[PDB]
């Protein structure tokens, strides 16, 4: 899965640098896609593609609620979530620069970490 993005996967960065690369695995309704400071609802699954972490929402049975563009995720996700319509689930693979960078975040992420998601975009609010 993490290389079928690496092949198909848009690249949706200003800079054009395949920091993040965006598959539509299920087309959303209509056209309309969030604003910044949306308060955006999603469920996720997402993984360290070469690690040995993996993190879902569906875990803690309850949407990830957050608010779009105010740096209040990992800039791949403000990029990426900015790009969906309501009910479009996507893959997102991520290189580093566009997630915790050579710092990582001890403990759950290492340093040069590349990511995977699946992001399901439930609902947005204004
Ligand atoms: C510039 O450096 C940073 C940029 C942004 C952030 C905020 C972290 C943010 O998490 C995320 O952006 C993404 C997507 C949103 C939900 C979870 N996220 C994660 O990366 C997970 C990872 C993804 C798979 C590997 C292991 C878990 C992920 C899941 C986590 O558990 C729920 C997690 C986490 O902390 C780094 C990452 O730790 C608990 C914090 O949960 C939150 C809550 C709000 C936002 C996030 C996580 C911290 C930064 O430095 C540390």
């Amino acid at each position: 899965a993490p290389a079928t993005v690496t092949e198909q996967g848009e690249d949706i960065t200003s800079k054009k640098d395949r920091g993040v690369l965006k598959i539509v695995k299920r087309v959303g309704n209509g056209e309309e896609t969030p604003m910044i400071g949306d308060k955006v609802y999603v469920h996720y699954k997402g993984k360290l593609s070469n690690g040995k972490k993996f993190d879902s929402s569906h875990d803690r049975n309850e949407p990830f609620v957050f608010s779009l563009g105010k740096g209040q995720v990992i800039k791949a996700w403000d990029i990426g979530v900015a790009t969906m319509k309501k009910g479009e689930i996507a893959h997102l693979l991520i290189k580093p620069e566009y997630a915790y960078g050579s710092a990582g975040s001890l403990p759950k992420i290492p340093s040069n970490a590349t990511l995977f998601f699946e992001i399901e975009l439930l609902d947005f609010k204004g």
